[PDB]
C-alpha cells in the first residue's frame, strides 16, 4: 500500500546516494585523467550502477504509480520506472558503454596538424584561430580540418550508438531516445512552444543576420559574400558559428566609440583563473546565496593541466551525492567568454547546493533548462558596462553610441546562439525516429543550418563527413534542447529579478548585484529542484508560469528598432531567398 510505497523511496535514496557516489568519482578520475586504467574502472563502476539501477528500477515497476495517493512519493517512484541504460541486456549494455567512452575520448584526444609542424587541440589552440584569424583560407584550414579529423573519427560510432539508445528507450516504454529526452519536460505542448519561441525571435535575428553579412562582405570582399544568400559558416569566430561575439571588431556599430580589450585588461591585471571563479563565488553570496565549500577549491580542476595528460576539456559542474562534494571541470582561459562561463557552471554548483536535502531521485532542476539559466541570469548583470567598468575591465558609459555597441556585443552571443541551440536537438529527434538516415546525417544536417542559422559550408561536403560529430555533445550524448529555453528563460528571470530590486528604465542597463530580493526568488526556485512541475518555478521566480520571448525582445528592442533603420538604408533583403548559394 501506501507505506510499502514510501518504505521503498527511502532505501532507494539511501543505497543511491552511496552508489551515484561511487560512480561519480570513478567518472572524474577518467575526465581529468583519459587512460586506459582509469576507462577500464569507470566501466566496472558501469555495471555496478547498472546492477544498482536493474535491481530497485524492477521493484519500482511493481507498483502503480497512480494508484497512490502522495503525489511525491508517486512522482519518485515513476522516475525510478525508467532504467535507462540499465535496462538493455548484458552484452547490449557493455557494446553501449564501450561506444560512449570510444566516442567521448576519439574527440578529446583529436588533433589538427601541420605537415611538418605543430599538432593543434580544439581548446585553447583551433578555439583562438576561430577568434582571431581574420584570413579566410587560415579559418578554413581550422574550420575543415576539426570536422576532418573529429567528426568523421565519430561516423563510425554513431548508427551503432542511435540503435542502442533507442532500444534502451523503447525497453523503458518511450517510442525512441528523443521521446525519452523531451519527457525531460513533462511538456506535451512542448514542441509547437518552441517553434513559436523561435519565430517571435526571427525579426531579430533577421536583422543581426543581415547586418552581420553586410561587415562580412565589407571585409572578405564581394566575391565571397552573397548579400542575399546564406553566410559562410567559418566565419563567425567560433568553431560551430554558436556565438557570434568574437566578430565584433568586424560589426561595431559605432567605431568612433570603441570599447577596452577586455583580454588585455584582465591578462595585465593578473587574473587567474581561480580569481575568475571567485568572483562569479562573490556575486551569488552578494545575492545572499551559499557560498562553495572548502572542498569545491580542493578539488576542481579549474585549468588545463601541465603534465601533458589528456583530459575532458570541455566546461561542467559535478554533483558528488554527498550534500558536501561539488566540482568544476574546465580548461579556463583567461578572456570575458571564459568569465561569463565561469558564472555558468556556479550557477549549477548553487543549484545542487540549493536542493541537497531532497532525494536525490528529486535532485534535479525544474527542467534542464532551468539548471543552465542560474549562471547565465547573474553573468546577464556581469556583463553590464557599468559592472564591467567597476571590476576595471571596461573604461563604454552613459552614451548612445556606447549603448547601441553593447546590445551588438551582447546580441552576437544570445541571438545568434537561438537558432543553433534550436537547430541540433531538431536534427536529433529525427534521427532517433528514423527521419534521418545514416545516408542522410550530414545533408540533413547542412539543411537545417541553411533553414534556421542561414548558414552553408564554406567547402562542399563530401561522404565521409559528419560534421554533427565534431561537436561535443553529439559523441558525449548530452541533450541541447536545454540551452534553447534556457536562452528564453534567461532574460524572463533577468526582468522580474530586476523589478524585484526595484530598478526602473531599459531592462538592459539592470544589474542586479548585492540584491536580496533577487537572492529569495532564485534560492526558493531552486530548492523545489524536481519536485514539482516546472512552471511552479516559473511562477515563483516571475509571477507568471508560461515560457516567453518578451523578456527577450524588450531587453533588445532599442536594437532592434536601430538595426532596422541601418538594414533599409542599406536596401538589405531579410533572409537568403538565394538559399542555393555556396561559395566558389
Ligand atoms: C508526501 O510525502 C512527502 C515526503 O515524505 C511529504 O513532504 C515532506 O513534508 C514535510 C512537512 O510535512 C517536510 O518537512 C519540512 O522541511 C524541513 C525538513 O528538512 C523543515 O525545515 C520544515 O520545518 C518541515 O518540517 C519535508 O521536507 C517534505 N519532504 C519532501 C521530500 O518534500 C509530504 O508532506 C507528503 N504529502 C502529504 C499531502 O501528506
Ligand atoms: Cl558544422
Ligand atoms: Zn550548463
Amino acid at each position: 500500500d501506501e507505506a510499502e510505497a514510501s518504505k521503498f523511496v527511502e532505501e532507494y535514496d539511501r543505497t543511491s546516494q552511496v552508489v551515484w557516489n561511487e560512480y561519480a568519482e570513478a567518472n572524474w578520475n577518467y575526465n581529468t585523467n583519459i587512460t586506459t586504467e582509469t576507462s577500464k574502472i569507470l566501466l566496472q563502476k558501469n555495471m555496478q550502477i547498472a546492477n544498482h539501477t536493474l535491481k530497485y528500477g524492477t521493484q519500482a515497476r511493481k507498483f502503480d504509480v497512480n494508484q497512490l495517493q502522495n503525489t511525491t512519493i508517486k512522482r519518485i517512484i515513476k522516475k525510478v520506472q525508467d532504467l535507462e541504460r540499465a535496462a538493455l541486456p548484458a552484452q547490449e549494455l557493455e557494446e553501449y558503454n564501450k561506444i560512449l567512452l570510444d566516442m567521448e575520448t576519439t574527440y578529446s584526444v583529436a588533433t589538427v596538424c601541420h605537415p611538418n609542424g605543430s599538432c593543434l587541440q580544439l581548446e585553447p589552440d583551433l578555439t583562438n584561430v576561430m577568434a582571431t584569424s581574420r584570413k579566410y583560407e587560415d579559418l578554413l584550414w581550422a574550420w575543415e580540418g576539426w570536422r576532418d579529423k573529429a567528426g568523421r573519427a565519430i561516423l563510425q560510432f554513431y548508427p551503432k550508438y542511435v540503435e542502442l539508445i533507442n532500444q534502451a528507450a523503447r525497453l523503458n516504454g518511450y517510442v525512441d531516445a528523443g521521446d525519452s529526452w523531451r519527457s525531460m519536460y513533462e511538456t506535451p505542448s512542448l514542441e509547437q512552444d518552441l517553434e513559436r519561441l523561435f519565430q517571435e525571435l526571427q525579426p531579430l535575428y533577421l536583422n543581426l543576420h543581415a547586418y552581420v553579412r553586410r561587415a562580412l562582405h565589407r571585409h572578405y570582399g564581394a566575391q565571397h559574400i552573397n548579400l542575399e544568400g546564406p553566410i559562410p559558416a567559418h566565419l563567425l569566430g567560433n568553431m560551430w558559428a554558436q556565438t557570434w561575439s568574437n566578430i565584433y571588431d568586424l560589426v561595431v556599430p559605432f567605431p568612433s566609440a570603441p570599447s577596452m580589450d577586455t583580454t588585455e585588461a584582465m591578462l595585465k591585471q593578473g587574473w587567474t583563473p581561480r580569481r575568475m571563479f571567485k568572483e562569479a563565488d562573490d556575486f551569488f553570496t552578494s545575492l545572499g546565496l551559499l557560498p562553495v565549500p572548502p572542498e569545491f577549491w580542493n578539488k576542481s580542476m579549474l585549468e588545463k593541466p601541465t603534465d601533458g595528460r589528456e583530459v575532458v576539456c570541455h566546461a561542467s559542474a559535478w554533483d558528488f551525492y554527498n550534500g558536501k562534494d561539488f566540482r568544476i571541470k574546465q580548461c579556463t582561459t583567461v578572456n570575458l567568454e571564459d568569465l561569463v562561463v565561469a558564472h555558468h557552471e556556479m550557477g549549477h554548483i548553487q543549484y545542487f547546493m540549493q536542493y541537497k536535502d531532497l532525494p536525490v531521485a528529486l535532485r534535479e532542476g525544474a527542467n534542464p533548462g532551468f539548471h543552465e539559466a542560474i549562471g547565465d541570469v547573474l553573468a546577464l548583470s556581469v556583463s553590464t558596462p557599468k559592472h564591467l567598468h567597476s571590476l576595471n575591465l571596461l573604461s563604454e558609459g552613459g552614451s548612445d553610441e556606447h549603448d547601441i555597441n553593447f546590445l551588438m556585443k551582447m546580441a552576437l552571443d544570445k541571438i545568434a546562439f537561438i537558432p543553433f541551440s534550436y537547430l541540433v536537438d531538431q536534427w536529433r529527434w529525427r534521427v532517433f525516429d528514423g527521419s534521418i538516415t545514416k545516408e542522410n546525417y550530414n545533408q540533413e544536417w547542412w539543411s537545417l543550418r541553411l533553414k534556421y542559422q542561414g548558414l552553408c559550408p564554406p567547402v562542399p561536403r563530401t561522404q565521409g563527413d559528419f560534421d554533427p560529430g565534431a561537436k561535443f555533445h553529439i559523441p558525449s550524448s548530452v541533450p541541447y534542447i536545454q540551452y534553447f529555453v534556457s536562452f528564453i528563460i534567461q532574460f524572463q528571470f533577468h526582468e522580474a529579478l530586476c523589478q524585484a530590486a526595484g530598478h526602473t528604465g531599459p531592462l538592459h542597463k539592470c544589474d542586479i548585484y548585492q540584491s536580496k530580493e533577487a537572492g529569495q526568488r532564485l534560492a526558493t526556485a531552486m530548492k523545489l529542484g524536481f519536485s514539482r512541475p516546472w512552471p511552479e518555478a516559473m511562477q515563483l521566480i516571475t509571477g507568471q508560469p508560461n515560457m516567453s520571448a518578451s523578456a527577450m525582445l524588450s531587453y533588445f528592442k532599442p536594437l532592434l528598432d536601430w538595426l532596422r533603420t541601418e538594414n533599409e538604408l542599406h536596401g538589405e533583403k531579410l533572409g537568403w531567398p538565394q538559399y542555393n548559394w555556396t561559395p566558389n
